[PDB]
């Protein structure tokens, strides 16, 4: 499958030197393919790390399915290997405000974990897990920021000590 | 006073163009004076940058001492002049864990917020406020961490609104 080695070559060289030091000659290297194959199969370089980060929403869209968000950062503390790669999702922050078709992009390549967490979210409610004197939406909103804060942290090398002891104080915050 | 001029300048520059595009040329035209000027005072971009930074840290070390980290997040929730800036602080994430000697830089320019909370903590543990069923540390990196996930949902442009709630559920999570 000449798109999957695209993708884990990519991954590889985004996560090694970052957006801007991912050349498209160094996107050869860690792939095995052409500049041709690669924009044959993605278009540019920006659809390339969007493909990335809609594999990251559909596996977490995976994990949250069964267990919620908290899980998700639960196996955040186990892939070390990972921070790198969150690194990059963060150095685009500048270009997600100043730039109208990448976010409108971005945001439809995080869709599927999207809609997951409010499926999970309304399942739990529907069940009576989750404390009923806030709101829903303030707990979903509440939950994307610790997980935004989870990667932020990690990304920027920061301890995982405590982060552990921090999810169990951030699901008795939501639950019943 | 001009290392303030600088400073001012440097901040907008940064804020409009990111990291990467505040050229020399540009940090000139920002701030109304010379290569020879900047980098007299603050040696390279990196330092200025870094200077920036400490400023950031020494006004929320002021906030969090009067009324902790929420009251640095409420102030961020009021202040969208300052989301273009909290961008570029998020871009260089990943030179935060390639690089020591920078990443040493940029945790000494944060200590004094780092102290801050410290104190502010020990102080309402001191009082009384702070639940004490969980280890103050863990409190702390709770806050830590939902703060660096406030900084990045407003950095990436994502909506203020029940931010407000989740504040009061963060202090309400905290609090006896
Ligand atoms: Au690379
Ligand atoms: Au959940
Ligand atoms: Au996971
Ligand atoms: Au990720
Ligand atoms: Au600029
Ligand atoms: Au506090
Ligand atoms: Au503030
Ligand atoms: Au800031």
């Amino acid at each position: 499958n000449s798109r999957q080695e695209i993708l884990e070559g990519a991954r590889r060289c985004f996560a090694e030197h970052g957006y801007e030091g991912a050349t498209v000659r160094r996107l050869e290297e860690a792939t095995g393919k052409s500049r041709g194959a690669i924009f044959h199969h993605f278009g540019d370089k920006e659809n390339l790390f969007l493909a990335l980060a809609r594999e990251d929403a559909a596996r977490m869209a995976e994990v949250v399915s069964e267990n919620g968000l908290v899980e998700v950062m639960r196996g955040m503390l186990e892939d070390p290997e990972r921070y790198d790669w969150m690194s990059v999702r963060l150095e685009i922050s500048k270009q997600l405000r100043t730039d109208p078709v990448f976010r409108a992009k971005w945001i439809d390549h995080q869709s599927v974990l999207d809609e997951a967490v409010r499926v999970r979210l309304s399942r739990n409610v529907d069940k009576g897990q989750m404390r009923t004197d806030v709101p829903i939406e303030v707990l979903h909103t509440f939950l994307e920021t610790v997980l935004d804060g989870f990667i932020s942290r990690l990304a920027t090398g920061a301890s995982t000590e405590g982060l552990s002891e921090v999810l169990d104080l951030v699901e008795g915050t939501v639950r019943k």
